[PDB]
């Protein structure tokens, strides 16, 4: 028996195939997937006629196609992305206040808060798989985007996650080289140290939530033994992510783009997303509340930026 099916590694370039129906998909193709479901232990059915299957890049041509779409060499990427897709395709992606969210499942609260932020900051991905699925996620079809995020972060479904850490991985696949940050560490004895950062390191900071206070200056204990002052000199970026360990923080309307709230501790933590619109909106998975004032345990705050110049003399 024979049916005709298609094989692909990017869902773009399809390949016509003849399949012996007395064998399994793994026997003729190797590890094979149909929209996430592993069908390696499965033999062709008549219902599969004309359907498209993911495989692993066995030949070079599939490897050439796979690198262009995903920008990775990691041959495990397809199985991990397919394994993630098999779950994320079943998640619910409601529109909450005009943004694509995720109904909570499999400890995806950090994914929901990240996805919500990605929709409110200016950003473009370099791998086509990411940018294609990023576009579809903004349209409401976020299953493939979320599965790709897990594959690029080497995370699995159900595993707990950090939003700041998740952005870190994704910023490596965006085009942020144009971003530039300059910092002056002024230490009363060590001196006035300057650093220039390019790329992902130029938009992220771990220490405080306030961007104006980051412009004014923050003390950091120096490697000598005393205290040292830390402030921003030049910021050239579309946005800035300011992170701090979860602590009670007052979110003031119109002073930020969006923020990450983290309540709980250890294995009992949970993320909520706060965004600034005409008033303050709290998106918690598929749930939505609104208020004029907000105070909570914030761990990330995003701000808009273009070009900043400090008023501090070197
Ligand atoms: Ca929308
Ligand atoms: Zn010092």
């Amino acid at each position: 028996r024979t049916i005709k099916v298609f094989t692909t590694v990017d869902n773009i370039n399809l390949h016509t195939q003849v399949v012996d129906m007395s064998m399994t998909y793994g026997q003729q193709f190797g590890p094979t997937y149909l929209d996430g479901a592993d069908v390696t232990k499965i033999k062709p059915h008549n219902s599969h006629e004309g359907k498209t299957f993911y495989v692993l890049p066995n030949d070079d041509t599939l490897r050439v196609e796979a690198f262009e779409y995903y920008h990775t060499t990691d041959p495990s990427f397809l199985g991990r992305y397919m394994s993630a897709l098999n779950h994320t395709k079943k998640w619910k992606y409601p529109q909450v206040n005009g943004l694509t969210s995720i109904k909570w499942a499999d400890n995806n609260s950090y994914l929901a808060t990240a996805l919500l932020t990605l929709q409110q900051i200016e950003l473009k991905f370099n791998p086509p798989a990411l940018q294609d699925a990023y576009y579809r996620a903004r349209a409401g079809e976020a299953a493939n985007f979320c599965a790709l995020i897990l594959a690029y972060c080497n995370k699995t479904v159900g595993e707990l996650g950090d939003v700041r850490e998740t952005m870190s991985y994704l910023f490596q696949h965006a085009n942020l080289d144009s971003c530039k940050r300059v910092l002056n560490v002024v230490c009363k004895t060590c001196g006035q140290q300057q650093t220039t950062l390019k790329g992902v390191e130029a938009v992220m900071y771990m220490g405080t939530l306030s961007y104006e206070q980051f412009k004014k200056g923050v003390q950091i204990p120096c490697t000598c033994g005393k205290q040292a002052t830390k402030y921003l000199v030049q910021q050239e970026s579309p946005f800035v992510m300011m992170s701090a360990p979860p602590a009670q923080y007052e979110l003031k309307h119109g002073t930020f783009t969006c923020a990450s709230e983290y309540t709980g501790n250890y294995q009992c933590g949970h993320y909520k997303h706060i965004t600034s619109k005409e008033t303050l909106y709290c998106i918690d998975g598929a749930l939505l509340t609104k208020s004029s004032e907000y105070k909570g345990p914030i761990t990330d705050v995003f701000y808009k930026e273009n070009s900043y110049t400090t008023t501090i003399k070197p």
